[PDB]
Formats: C-alpha cells, structure tokens, sequence
C-alpha cells in the first residue's frame, strides 16, 4: 500500500498537520476528548455529521455508522486523510481488525497509532 | 532525537559523503535536477523503483509514495541514511510538516537541508 502509512502523532500534532495541509480528518463524534479538544480550539464550531471546514477539514461521524460504510463513503470523497485506524475502540474493534478494514480505503492517507511500537504491529496486520 | 542530525549539504556533497559510506539515500525520481546529476556522476545507472546500488546507495522512490510509508520502509530497511527532508517540496509540504514526519524515522540518518538558517529551522520544528 504505497498510498498509506503509518505514524505515532497525538491528536495536536494531528490537527496541526490538518490546519496546515487542508487534508480530511475523520473524528468520532463519541469520543469526548477530541470533540472537547476541537471545540476548545476552534471556538464556535458546529460539530455535525460529515464534513465540516472550520478551523480544520474535519469528517464527523458516529460509531453507528459501520467502518466499511465510513470507507466507502470517505473513498467517494476521494480526499487525502489524516486519520485513526477506524472502527478501533470506538467500534470496539482491536488494531488488527481495524487494519483489516483499513485495506478497503483507497484514498491516501495518514493513520496515526498510539506508540512507536503500534506503527510496527498495525503495520504488520494492515499487510 | 539523538540518531539524527540536520547539516547543510549541498547534492554533490550528499553524494560524495554517500559513495564512501554507502549510506541509503533516498532520492525522489521526480525532482528532475537531483535525477538529472545522478545520471551524470553515475553514468549508466539503472534507475528504478526502490533500492539500487550503483555509484551510491540509492532509494528511488515516486511522490505517489506517500511521506509516511516511505518512512516506514526505510525504517524496515534499517539502513543509515544520508537524506533530505521527506516530503519537503516534492510531497506539497513544507519545511515544518516534512520535520513532523520525520520525527518518525527510527534509523540513524544525516539530514541535509538548503542553507545553515534552514538547519536552525528544521530542528527547532522537529521538537
Ligand atoms: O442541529 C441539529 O439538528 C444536529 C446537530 C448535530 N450535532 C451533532 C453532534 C455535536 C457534538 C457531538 C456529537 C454530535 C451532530 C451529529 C454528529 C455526528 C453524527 C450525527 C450527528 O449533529
Ligand atoms: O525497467 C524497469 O524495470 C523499471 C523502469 C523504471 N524507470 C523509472 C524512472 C527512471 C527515471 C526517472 C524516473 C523513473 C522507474 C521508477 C522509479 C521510481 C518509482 C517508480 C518507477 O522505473
């Protein structure tokens, strides 16, 4: 997969790399920490389903929409990504199922993991 | 960051200092210039995609590679590198989202930057 790879950044290091480059952040309205962490940094966003361009690109969207139906439409979208493995906890999916569906996405794209150590098994289950 | 430096090098330099140390340096195939001098010092290479050792240790890579997975195949290929910063320019990046990216790379590596002010730049956004 010469279109995707893998990096170990926190969520400011994410977004500063997505209010710098314009690319499509998908978020999980569900978990609190990066809904508040955007709301704080970006005051007066109104945080919907979809894309919403304020401050950063960002794509929101809920744990009940399933993560191959997140991909297909993030594919259509046909934009560049930095993003989190998806379906991982939020879908209470482990890092190598996420990989797995993580294959489907065919748009570039940046995924992020939590540790150094992360890059190397989600890698290896993403191949 | 210990396992990594930034100088300023220009490319004679680069592959003068990669000739005698057969250190991996990646080289992006579509900056036309650096492919342009290769050719020359290196009469008769075979450029293609990947490791090719010819003259200097080489990694050609395409900008359809994106940052991070190029990284994450230096990283496997566990080669020390001499090498300017990824994505720089030829990725649509700057010089502090190149740094950000680099600050994944797990190998050794000398990193060449334009001029002396660009070294102080690099190194303050790559902390
Ligand atoms: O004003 C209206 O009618 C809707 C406004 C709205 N707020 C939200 C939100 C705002 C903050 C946190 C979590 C959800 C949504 C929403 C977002 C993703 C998926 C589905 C819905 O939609
Ligand atoms: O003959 C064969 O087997 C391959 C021929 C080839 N030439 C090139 C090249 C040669 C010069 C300039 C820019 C590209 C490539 C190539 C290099 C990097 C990434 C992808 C492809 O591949």
């Amino acid at each position: 997969f010469q279109h995707m790879g893998t990096v170990s950044w926190n969520l400011r290091e994410m977004l500063a790399h997505a209010e710098e480059t314009r690319k499509l952040m998908p978020v999980c309205v569900e978990t609190k920490a990066i809904v508040s962490t955007i709301q704080r940094k970006y005051k007066g966003i109104k945080i919907q389903e979809g894309v919403v361009d304020y401050g950063a690109r960002f794509y929101f969207y809920t744990s009940k929409t399933t993560v191959a139906s997140l991909i297909n439409t993030l594919n259509d979208l046909n934009e560049t990504l930095v993003t989190m493995p998806l379906g991982y906890v939020t879908h209470g999916l482990n890092l190598e199922e996420a990989a797995r569906y993580m294959r489907s996405l065919k748009v570039p794209a940046t995924v992020s993991v939590s540790s150094p150590d992360a890059v190397t098994a989600y890698n290896g289950y993403l191949t």
